[PDB]
């Protein structure tokens, strides 16, 4: 997987202390959640060619999260690999998004919460990962 150096979000859970980090950190245990239209960004350590996505999404088969992804080289100018997504409540596996590969060094999801609750919730993300799951092409 590509190498995510830092993490921002537009916000984040502080009671509970779900923050930005949780969401790469390894642990499908942790999470970052924030409620509202809300965004986290990946900044990768350098500019790199990015082929997939994997997503692990908060108690996905009760929840789906309606989420954008964009990418981009600078932090300021973005892109869409696609917009208006829902994750799948098929299972608890998390989903491999795959789309025509680009080059980025920032990675940002602006959610829109579930079909349950305003909040937006997820376990883990990577890029680039070799998670044995089957591609979900996204556009
Ligand atoms: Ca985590």
């Amino acid at each position: 997987t590509a190498q995510i150096v830092a993490v921002t979000a537009s916000g984040y859970d502080s009671e509970k202390g779900h923050v930005p980090a949780n969401i790469a950190d390894g642990d499908v245990k942790t999470r970052w959640a924030a409620s509202g239209e809300s965004w986290v960004q990946l900044e990768l350590d350098k500019e790199q060619s990015i082929e997939n996505i994997l997503i692990v999404p908060f108690k996905p088969t009760e929840r789906k999260l309606k989420f954008s992804i964009f990418y981009s080289n600078d932090g300021k100018n973005w892109q869409p690999l696609a917009e208006g997504l829902e994750t799948s409540s098929a299972d608890k596996n998390g989903e491999k998004l795959t789309f025509t590969p680009v080059t980025a060094k920032y990675i940002k999801l602006d959610t829109f919460g579930t079909d349950v609750n305003n909040w937006s919730a997820i376990n883990e993300i990577a890029i680039n990962s070799a998670a044995a799951l089957p591609s979900r092409a996204i556009k």
